[PDB]
């Protein structure tokens, strides 16, 4: 059936970023439980119109590693996106609960990431845009999956317009990037949530030992000028190392790209290990 | 009187930026109508309460250059600053009318906003912190008045976290800035308004003789590394370009004040010009 603002009813408040806010919210005549996301743009009513209808096409973006969509529409100077209510939030809250993620979970949490990113790009033949912590949600079940990527080119175009960024050097940079930016940010995040905080500018020795802000320029000059963050040593296995190292080479053509990233040593070690993902989480959150 | 949620009505939205969104509103006890600004901040009790008591200080915030203020609550998710409503809009909004502002006219905008940063220092000991033509709000009676000021230093922090940057190269660079911070962004700004467009990667030849988008990284390395920009010789008097030179000196210390922009010769002219900002205005974006 067909999504409008009357059959709604809101429950709470899920988070907000920049450019929108996202409720917990009762679809009425289904009983459902979803996501709303509201986003706000002053634009013509025929942009608008073309955004909507853009959107559309999330109908057919159905994966295990993608979140669920019901539907979206306009309604008084706001967008609505309807997706599936991840009751496990996104892993930046779960890291804020963690401290640190489990490299353990990070190998589940990196499967799911390319196996979602290769679904996007082989099946929709879109790059996602916007990989980091925050776009990765997770629930109960013990699913992770994406959200927020660029499934419409006039809403990447109308959005266009930070104290840390996931951005790849070469997109730092210019025009000049593509599906690998993604690699980038994904080994980023990695990095984040297997550390416990942004890694860049890197930890030193002393943090390093304790655990186991920047101007903006400064930050991006060192994003594009100076080299990658690392795993430390001792505390990582050598294989989620090499991972993230590949993920995080500054020439976006001898970066890794998702087909070696699919038989990388860590993504086979973790493909079979068994993981109780979904009672690690509740545990660290506190759900059940 | 205290103002509350309750007591006023929504006419229209007059704009939203980033973390804001600003409503034109009917206060219905007074019968006034005021800009009644929204701020979404997910943060504690006790943080909220000492931001509405940091902004107390804008009652003491009296000028003909600074934006009235009326009061400042916060309710459900939201902290509300309600000021003075300013009919003639920001000028970045009269810019895209007008195409272009005449330099008359910009000594006027010089002028006051010369007057309304020398007050806040001068009587309230602080700097501005975000001078841009969206922050600088005009009127049908003539009046140019500033607004979105450091004035709450909870404030200040909690809003911490572009295709375009009014923030001076030793902002960008660090945390070693202050009020001469605020110089450099009226001199871009007013090279902006001058010129009609951001003037940040400069007019080359053949965009000067027509009238007469950058990553991020490129344009924040532009300001930090490249020569300030500058206004086209021929179409503007010496005075002025001696002006905005003197305010984008990229070294803060030698890089005009305010004392010494008093009495520059451009402010010493435009003192003396009569102009007719209000019927200007007006004209320009069909008030009366
Ligand atoms: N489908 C969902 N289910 C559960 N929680 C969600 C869902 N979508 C978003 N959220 C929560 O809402 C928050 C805000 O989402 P939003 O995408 O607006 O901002 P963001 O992604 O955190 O950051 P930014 O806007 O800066 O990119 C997210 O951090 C997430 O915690
Ligand atoms: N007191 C006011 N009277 C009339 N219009 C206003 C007033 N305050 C704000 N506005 C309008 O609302 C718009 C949005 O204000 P806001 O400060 O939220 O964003 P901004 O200043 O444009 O940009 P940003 O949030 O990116 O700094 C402004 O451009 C201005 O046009
Ligand atoms: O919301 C989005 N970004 O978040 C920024 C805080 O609003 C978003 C952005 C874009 C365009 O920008 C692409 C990145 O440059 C887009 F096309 C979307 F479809 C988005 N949303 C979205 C996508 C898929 C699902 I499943 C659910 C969603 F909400
Ligand atoms: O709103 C503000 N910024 O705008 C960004 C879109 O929300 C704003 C920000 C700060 C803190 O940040 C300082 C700049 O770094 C502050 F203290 C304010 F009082 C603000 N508002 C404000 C000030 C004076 C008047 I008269 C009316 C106002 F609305
Ligand atoms: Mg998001
Ligand atoms: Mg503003």
């Amino acid at each position: 059936m067909e999504l409008k603002d009357d059959d709604f009813e809101k429950i709470s408040e899920l988070g907000a970023g920049n450019g929108g806010v996202v409720f917990k919210v009762s679809h009425k005549p289904s009983g459902l439980v979803m996501a709303r996301k509201l986003i706000h743009l002053e634009i013509k009513p025929a942009i608008r119109n073309q955004i909507i209808r853009e959107l559309q096409v999330l109908h057919e973006c159905n994966s295990p590693y993608i979140v669920g969509f019901y539907g979206a529409f306009y309604s008084d100077g706001e967008i609505s996106i309807c997706m599936e209510h991840m009751d496990g939030g996104s892993l930046d809250q779960v890291l804020k609960k963690a401290g640190r993620i489990p490299e353990q979970i990070l190998g589940k949490v990196s499967i799911a990431v390319i196996k979602g990113l290769t679904y996007l790009r082989e099946k929709h033949k879109i790059m996602h845009r916007d990989v980091k912590p925050s776009n990765i949600l997770v629930n109960s079940r013990g699913e992770i999956k994406l959200c927020d990527f660029g499934v419409s080119g006039q809403l990447i175009d109308s959005m266009a317009n930070g104290t840390r960024s996931y951005m790849s050097p070469e997109r730092l940079q210019g025009t000049h990037y593509s599906v690998q930016s993604d690699i980038w940010s994904m080994g980023l995040s990695l990095v984040e949530m297997a550390v416990g905080r942004y890694p860049i500018p890197p930890p030193d020795a002393k943090e390093l030992e304790l655990m186991f802000p920047m101007a903006i320029f400064e930050l991006l000059d060192y994003i594009v000028n100076e080299p990658p963050p690392k795993l430390p040593s001792g505390v990582f296995s050598l294989e989620f190392q090499d991972f993230v190292n590949k993920c995080l080479i500054k020439n976006p053509a001898e970066r890794a790209d998702l087909k070696q990233l699919m038989v990388h040593a860590f993504i086979k070690r973790s493909d079979a290990e068994e993981v109780d993902f979904a009672g690690w989480l509740c545990s660290t959150i506190g759900l059940n």
